[PDB]
């Protein structure tokens, strides 16, 4: 009879680990039964995004503090970038004693030159096979959202690469950041058999946006080189006041799968919904037959625009800005869309 | 007894006027009677957005061409900085002549605005006397008949304060994003005073950008660095027009408060579709929250406030509308309360 | 005998082209002996800089004034991006009658640029029979005479990639910011091909953007959202020419190599001041290192690498020739080795 | 007979300190002899620049396993904005067993409504004093270069002093970064007697920018509320090989003042040079009546621009780009230029 419970702290500064320590002060959260922390951190969410790294640093110091070397099992997904009203915070997922069950996963240090190709894809399909059993689940109908922390390249990393004779998927660094959530992806669409293994190579990945993922979240991040996982879904084993749905929203303003979520979870919109989506730019140019600005802008990245962008829309339908949106959906959800998930409970 | 007709026309780039072209030329668009053109351009709409006259010159072209030298009195306002899915566009509005109360326009022009007036009750008394005049062409006497007051204004650069200062003047700033800033909020305070919002006994140099207690429902400013003056357009509802074209508004209370829309659309008896065109303005608060959540808006020195504003603001109009051709504009400076802004919806009834 | 006159010019505006009216009412500049406007404009120097685009309508708009259709034959090279001190400005090249070897200039243009020969063969093929005519025009016969090759090539948006695929054409990028790259690279390897740096037999679409141990050390390109063909210009020293102005170049080994500009103004004998003209290639090194040091230009998703490149080398150069008003235009593939650029001084000799 | 020692340490990131590790390690360097510790991190160099709060915690660990509570005394000042070709770096100051003298000191916590205002002024005027006496140094003359790193504000830290009917002299965050440099740089002019006392009022400061200091070197940051000061000059009473010069950028591309200061210190431009450098804007909004457009740029903060532009400037004179340049001179040099200081061993 385990119990899920998920805490949503706010933090004023990436290093601000003020809120969580009080929690922990008032014994709503027990250390021992943290399985895995989310982020929104004030970065600005591509490569050089330091505040993801600060974080880390700062949620390890602490949670070390009161567990030691058991901290190092918590799986830390901080998704940089909070452009628009978007809040940051901490989301703290801490297991108890069919409701909310909660997996979790690691994998070992990646190749650069295993980055966005089969390796990556593989490498990521089995950790959440892993955390997906470590759930407490067996039927891939029940999972409804797997979030990833993957690697990515720099300049510095891809010489170092070429240097021993190897070659990686790409020299532009933002680029690598799209290939490595998009064969993450693609390793969690293998794993829930949304996609066939021999429908894989790696000319496909990246490529053909057409294979995705309802339930994929990856983000990639400079601080780590192996990969972070969390599996969210429905289980008979456990118990508690929380569900989970999710939904596909088809593109950047389509919020009625989320609305769908609530019905489902049977919960209204308030500030006490949780909220986890991925925002993409559609690389037709267009959204719903209008053109839009957010892959010829220099100035501001792609996924910056996309995240503002989706976070007004959904925060204009669930009343609060407190929600984890993430940029850029490669094979995560169709072109352009994403996928959204909503945790609540029942009324 | 006059008909007023709003054109949404798409752009490839500021300087696309191909769409407008072909609007005059199968006569869709008569150019005597338009009045004024409003844009979304895909600069960035700051100081340094020259997206803005990019679209303007390209305009003059255009119109000159048409009209001659009453291509000057038409209304340019180009509003610079389209984020997220936000989709550039021409909305253009025309006067035309048919046979109840129905969308009017009016439109005025002002002198070239001092640099040592603007963010200062000589900016504010010049709007307000512009305002007052074209309330007056488009046949609107009552105040609660006008819905919208789109106003553009100019900003400074370092070049025009060191001009001031050159010259023996101060100017209210010598940060050029803040006069941006400035320059919206007197003249919004110019709208208010216009319209009886605000007493004049209330308005003073000290007041501008400081009492954001003092505010319009209806006012809309937009600030750029292509015009040394002011251009006005109001719009309302009048007994002494005609058509199918209605306008409502109403005040978002903050960024995320999208019920202003979904109850303008109804006073309009209208439902949210492609054809629903939607000004918004969108303003990162300065409590630096949104319903007691921090925001990162003010603290950015990667992107500056209104960008993110803008991007975030459409996005909650966009879902509620279904289409992302909004013109929603960044900064609302006594436009609103502070961290909201007027919307106003334009449709035809169909209940 | 022909002389050439080169003109620098302030601009307050991507639209300003006062100074440029006023050379030309005093007679200072005649529009006939026009051959090409260069520009620094204050844009991003990426895709979505529409600074150059303005300053092309606007200068297009003067000249059409004074020479009518002969206007389309002056090549524009608006090159956006003015980061650091670097000041906006206007070089204008005029061909004038005259009476030893002395400046020379030829232009040349080209059809429009099918969207899948970009970053390709194509490309390649059509600026080197380009910069083979200009070569011509100028009465240059060897390429050794020939000191700088600027060409202003197009470039590619999601709009039109989506069209090229539209009719089961590819381009060779999706990444608009890297068609920026390819489209300088595959133009500098038409100026190499044209100038015999380079064997024909050694290129091919893989090696594009690829081998960067394949340069020109006089290739300067520049892209564009505003054009779609390109525009080509060529400086040289030719017997056939006559009047005060030399050019000299070099090759900057990386973006701190200042000893090119140095030994370029003691072969023109002259010495660094506000009349030294400079034009330069900023490139940031794909090694990710200036002499063993790590820099951030390629890894900063904030500020695109050009925009870094750009303000670093103009710093360097403007510490070497004492001003701010220098020609700095950023992505060097294969214009100079790695990391590197041409640079190119033209100075009058008074020694 | 104390012996300046000063070490430049490469770094990958803002937490790699693996190379001062390493200098430790090979005891090249001594742990308890450090004194204060410069660096230039790959942040924005403005107000959400979390690289240098990143690094201080970082070198925080580092220190304080060497030294525990002792490392608490030793000077961080991480300047953060890295453009153009500059290239990150460390700067140790160790003190070892007339040559280059190093002092150090720190402040407590300033008051938001004193920040910008005579209150900074004068706590950090006093701070210059006790540094500069600890630095062994009683001629103002004998001083060359003075350090600070100084607070800011933002938003909510506006919001929290209006809540206690405090005012803050700005509501604009990145004003106040410009308040605070320009505060503690007239503080220092303070202490070195380049200004008299009744010369000041909150009414001066960032308006008579005449009033200047040929020495101060200030960098805000958000990641502290006091001040820390390290003094560089040259002394009596220390020896070795590294003596200091220093000279007044008159514009931002004014080179000369370090051809200047490298024959004084009787040394050649080279790798081996060290170089402390402030860049700033010139409010004219020209440089030698030429008009720059770092003044109206919404895209890139005008401090970014300067910092790209005269770290190239001096990269072009010095020979490599490991140079430590700041962003913002108010009253630090003329306005639009900046000190600039030297370090090397003589040939
Ligand atoms: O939203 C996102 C996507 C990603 O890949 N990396 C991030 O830091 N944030
Ligand atoms: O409002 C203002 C006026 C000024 O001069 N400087 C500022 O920073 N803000
Ligand atoms: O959204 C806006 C507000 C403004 O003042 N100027 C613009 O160009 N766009
Ligand atoms: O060079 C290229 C071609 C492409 O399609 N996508 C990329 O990211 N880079
Ligand atoms: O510096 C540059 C290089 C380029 O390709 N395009 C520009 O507008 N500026
Ligand atoms: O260069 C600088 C000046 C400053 O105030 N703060 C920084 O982080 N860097
Ligand atoms: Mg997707
Ligand atoms: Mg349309
Ligand atoms: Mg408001
Ligand atoms: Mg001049
Ligand atoms: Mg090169
Ligand atoms: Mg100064």
């Amino acid at each position: 009879m385990p119990i899920a419970k998920v805490h949503r702290i706010a933090t004023a500064s990436p290093d601000d680990v003020s809120g969580l320590a009080a929690a922990i002060a008032t014994g709503a959260i027990a250390p021992a039964g943290i399985l895995a922390i989310f982020g929104k951190t004030e970065g600005n969410g591509c490569v050089n995004d330091f505040s993801r790294g600060f974080a880390v640093q700062s949620l390890q110091m602490l949670l070390r503090g009161h567990m030691g070397a058991a901290a190092d099992e918590v799986c830390l997904v901080m998704s940089g970038g909070t452009e628009g009203g978007m809040s940051p915070h901490f989301l703290v997922f801490e297991r108890a004693e069919p409701a909310l069950a909660i997996g979790r996963a690691h994998t070992p240090d990646l190749p650069f030159e295993a980055l966005g190709r089969m390796g990556q894809v593989r490498m990521v399909a089995q950790a959440v096979r892993r955390a997906m059993a470590a759930a407490g689940i067996t039927d891939p109908e029940d999972v409804h959202f797997v979030q990833v922390k993957c690697p990515l390249l720099t300049a510095m990393r891809v010489k170092e690469a070429e240097a021993r004779g190897a070659t990686t998927a790409t020299s532009d660094t933002l680029k690598s950041m799209g290939l490595s959530r998009g064969a993450s992806a693609l390793g969690i669409a293998l794993a829930l058999g949304e996609v066939a293994e021999d429908a894989l190579s790696d000319a496909v990945i990246c490529a053909d946006y057409g294979l995705w993922s309802a339930r994929a979240s990856c983000s990639s991040g400079i601080e780590l080189l192996g990969h972070e996982i969390v599996v969210l879904g429905m289980s008979e084993g456990w118990s508690g006041p929380l569900a989970i749905a999710h939904g596909v929203m088809a593109d950047a303003i389509d919020v009625t799968p989320v609305k769908a979520a609530l019905s489902a979870l049977g919960a209204e919109a308030g500030e006490a919904t949780i909220v986890l989506a991925k925002a993409e730019p559609s690389r037709s140019g267009r959204i719903r037959g209008k053109r839009h600005t957010m892959l010829d802008d220099s100035d501001i990245s792609p996924t910056r625009h996309a995240r503002a962008f989706v976070a007004g829309a959904l925060a204009g339908v669930v009343g609060h800005t407190e929600i984890y949106v993430s940029g850029g959906g490669e094979h995560q959800g169709p072109d352009g869309g994403g996928p959204v998930a909503v945790i609540a409970a029942r009324t």
